């Protein structure tokens, strides 16, 4: 199998197996995508699949400033321009529907409220916020409040609404953000979940929320338009799990029964070493994939983290993964697909302009000529 040949992710047809990883850019004031955002995504429409920047299902699900959401009518309209543009350019695009859980700040929350989480354990993490009087970071994340059962029901409804909004905005589907220490992972992992009810303790209980979210979203828009991002060992956002194999194998055994479009896996620490581990034992990614496949899982297996041209080509050729998502290389290379096809040089990413600001370091990375 070639990295450059078409693929299928549930109901979504992909032109090739090069995926644009979700990348928060903080360039949508008021949680509403704008014209510059449309330019940015259109530039990258040769990707087999674009996964958007995390896009929250609600204001409660926001953790950073100037992030586009799916909860305002104006935001849905803004996204529609983006998906239309991507489609006209021959692309496909899914919304990474997001809830940050404890990773937020009161100034971003409705009513100036506490971020919500499975347990009231403050993260030692930071959020991108815009100084009331200029301008940009940093505050420690706020103390979170433990979710009640009723609160959880309200969030599930927000996931239904968000998935519905994604379809209204013309997305081809959604990727449920269940990675990088955010709300769903906060329930999954032991360091963040000290609940004594049906959502805490056992692996089955800790995965309960993830599976309810998946089932709610899949019921709303169709399993064949539903994917999910997972990150078994990442230390992102102050999270820790000492025994991820049984937990994550169980998760994908369950996902394997649900006819999903794709599973997107962050292999290692997000943006860090691929061989990262937290517990005593290394994570076995082959065993993890096997647990999905052996349960009947037929979703496209999209892998991420530290890939380059050669490792991506090799991983797809061997069948270890079905497709590869690139993060930082897509920031810097709108025509990454053509560059990789021709084995051309790449532009280097400029980290200082990843978050916030303007067109510089966003829409001005050049494509190659002709
Ligand atoms: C600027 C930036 C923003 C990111 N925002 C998100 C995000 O919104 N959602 C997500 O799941 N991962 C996010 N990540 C992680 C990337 O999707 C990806 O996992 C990471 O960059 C590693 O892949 P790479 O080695 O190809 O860059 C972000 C990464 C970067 C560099």
């Amino acid at each position: 199998t070639s990295l450059f040949e078409p693929a299928q992710a549930g109901d979504i047809a992909l032109a090739n197996r090069i995926v644009m990883a979700p990348l928060t850019r903080n360039r949508s004031p008021g949680a509403i995508p704008n014209n510059l955002n449309a330019t940015y995504y259109e530039q990258r429409a040769t990707a087999g699949l674009i996964v958007t920047e995390g896009t929250p299902i609600s204001q409660q699900g926001q953790g950073y400033a100037d992030v586009p959401g799916l909860y305002k009518r104006e935001a849905i309209e803004g996204w529609k321009k983006i998906t239309d543009g991507v489609h006209s350019a021959g692309g496909k695009i899914v919304a990474q529907i997001w809830h940050v859980g404890r990773i937020s700040h009161t100034s971003l929350q409705p009513h100036g409220g506490q971020p919500v989480a499975p347990s009231a354990i403050t993260a030692k993490s930071k959020t991108y916020i815009i100084n009331d009087d200029g301008t940009g970071a940093f505050a420690e994340t706020s103390e979170p409040r433990a979710l009640t059962i009723d609160d959880i029901g309200l969030i599930l409804e927000d996931y239904r609404s968000g998935a519905r909004a994604a379809l209204e905005a013309g997305f081809d589907g959604v990727e449920i953000h269940a990675a990088n220490g955010y709300l769903i992972e906060q329930f999954l992992k032991s360091s963040t979940n000290q609940r004594t009810d049906d959502y805490g303790g056992s692996i089955e209980n800790r995965a309960r929320f993830l599976l309810e979210v998946v089932d709610a979203v899949a019921e709303e828009i169709g399993a064949g338009r539903t994917g999910i991002r997972l990150s078994p060992v990442t230390p992102a956002n102050d999270i820790f799990e000492a025994d991820p194999q049984p937990l994550y194998n169980y998760v994908v055994e369950q996902l394997g029964k649900r006819n999903l479009a794709f599973i997107h896996v962050v292999e290692g620490a997000t943006g860090g070493p691929r061989d990262f581990k937290q517990g005593d034992k290394p994570f076995d990614y082959a065993s993890f994939k096997a647990a999905y496949r052996n349960a009947g899982g037929k979703g496209l297996w999209i892998a991420n983290n530290g890939y380059d041209r050669q490792s991506a080509i090799e991983a797809v050729e061997s069948g270890k993964v079905d497709a590869v998502a690139f993060g930082k290389a897509f920031i810097a290379n709108p025509d990454l697909v053509r560059r990789l096809k021709n084995d051309a040089p790449l532009n280097a990413p400029n980290q200082p302009t990843f978050y916030g600001g303007g067109a510089e370091g966003y829409t001005d990375y050049p494509a190659l000529a002709q």
